[PDB]
């Protein structure tokens, strides 16, 4: 664990079975397991999941001759990849600048800032700024296939060693990275394994996605994401962010499946951030109904 | 990497070079190394370093027979000794009630309910009404990390062999004194494998476990300078840390402007001992720095 670099302390995430919170922890009389398994990507450097496919895509950048020494990097996001690309910039020697609206919170924007970002529809305004210089280049999570490889070649070969009795896999659907990249190597491994999605009720389509690969898919409502989130560090003492809450409910409906048909399962399930960030917003104490209206 | 309970994922944290912020990474013409090493202990269940004492604390009375199943556990603290406890408690299938002031925020108090912690409040108040529940029944425990060698016990047996183990040619080991845990624990450690090792505390500006036979040095670190280091810590190495490693930054910095001037090596693990999260709503990360000061206390 001596890493001469903060880059190189990534991945190798932790995988935690969920004890209390898993419907049949034990085999017994009643039926075989089924268990959830949560893959702690907060323990990353910026603490989200975004840390692998931020390193991924410039170094894959780099490789095709993009990236030059002292050169610029734009990418459309004012969240959890923005504050990774900007870790992974500054430490490659690299500048960084952000592409989100004006009403973006105070919050956001001060914590791009902080780690050394510059501020600025909002896929396209980018690949129109990318476009002014040779030596500006836009990474484009949403298209790039290197998000979809940090995946194939990091968190698809961690899990399989550490379950390779896995079922499912459960993870939220946003770039498609996690789920594209994870889904396609578990299923050359894993023949009978299932790639469940979760993501929001209600927007465009990534050029990344591919529909073969999902099984299933959990639209889920912003009151069970959040009962599921503060049941996750009530019960499990996992302190996650809100996506993890929707993934959750998604990965208990999958299980309720196999116990209703008497099945073993063994569930791996993606905790992507952790809550701290999302604190600020009340969400975590009060209300169920005042929790949902103040996201 | 698999773990049947969070409480095993705990620990084995990782060692990072700060290249940019040594004073010297590379050996050369105009002398030796001088390196600084981050020992990145908010990679932990519950983002602190406390992770280690509250599991080691809890295992140790088990052995001592005061935790049975069911018990009750009490403690003072509202910091990250409360978080650390009742995430442990709550898997090991125990009841926590924590020790706090009034004075106490409502984000650390709502913070330990959604752990599921319970509350009693007024510093020594809080420690002797913890007193008096255990006093209740025989069976609710007070583990007083201040006193209890679980709580050294915990970086002799992970946080030391660890630092050694990925650093050999270490040379010092800078720290937060609180409770004095992580010094005396780690410090006793490096002392028996790396005679020369220099155990150096950061401490702020005006415990049983305290033995002064162990520190090689002590720095008092103002507010204004421990600020500042974590937003230089942040900017040129990318770690959000807690301001405690401000403080052990600056400390760290002195220490290593020392080898650097003398002409003598240096490889300078510091801790990291949580991260800045839980610090952004007072406003320090950004604006005038006496802001940061004043919005601090
Ligand atoms: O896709 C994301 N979240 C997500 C995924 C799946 C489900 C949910 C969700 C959250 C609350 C209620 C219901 C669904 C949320 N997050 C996400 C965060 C950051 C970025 C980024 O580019 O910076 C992103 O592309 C996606
Ligand atoms: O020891 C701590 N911080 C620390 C240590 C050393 C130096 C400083 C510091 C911070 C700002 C300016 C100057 C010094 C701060 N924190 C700490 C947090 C929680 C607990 C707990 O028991 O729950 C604790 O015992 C100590
Ligand atoms: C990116 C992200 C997701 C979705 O992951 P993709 O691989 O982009 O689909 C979910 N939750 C959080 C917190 C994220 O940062
Ligand atoms: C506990 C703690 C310290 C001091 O550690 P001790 O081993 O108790 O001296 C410093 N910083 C933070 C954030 C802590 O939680």
């Amino acid at each position: 664990a001596r890493y001469d670099s903060l880059l190189q302390a990534l991945g190798n995430t932790p995988l935690v079975g969920l004890q209390r919170l898993s419907p049949r922890w034990d085999d017994g009389r009643d039926g075989p397991h089924v268990r959830l398994w949560a893959k702690l990507e907060d323990r990353n450097p910026t603490g989200s999941i975004k840390d692998r496919p931020a390193v991924r895509m410039i170094e894959q950048a780099e490789a095709d001759g993009l990236l030059r020494p002292g050169a610029t990097i734009l990418e459309p996001t004012s969240g959890n990849t923005g504050i990774s690309l900007a870790m992974a910039a500054r430490l490659k020697g690299y500048r960084l600048i952000c592409v989100m609206p004006e009403n973006t919170s105070v919050e956001r924007r001060q914590l791009l800032e902080l780690y050394g970002a510059q501020i600025i529809t909002a896929v396209a305004t980018a690949k129109e700024l990318a476009a002014t210089n040779p030596s500006w280049v836009m990474l484009y999570q949403y298209g790039n296939p290197a998000n979809t490889d940090s995946h194939y070649c990091g968190t698809g070969p961690e899990l399989l060693a550490d379950l390779p009795e896995i079922t499912h896999f459960v993870a939220g659907l946003g770039t498609t990275g996690t789920l594209m990249g994870t889904g396609r190597f578990l299923r050359e491994h894993v023949a009978n394994v299932k790639i469940v999605a979760a993501e929001p009720r209600y927007g465009f389509v990534p050029e990344l996605y591919d529909p073969e690969i999902l099984t299933a898919r959990y639209s889920v409502g912003a009151v069970d994401a959040v009962r599921r989130t503060r049941e996750l560090v009530h019960t499990e003492g996992i302190f996650a962010g809100i996506s993890t809450g929707a993934v959750l409910h998604a990965a208990l409906g999958v299980g309720a499946g196999a116990l209703a048909a008497g099945e073993r399962a063994d569930i791996a399930l993606v905790v992507a951030d952790a809550g701290w960030k999302y604190l600020s917003t009340g969400a975590y104490a009060g209300s169920l109904d005042d929790a949902e209206t103040a996201l």
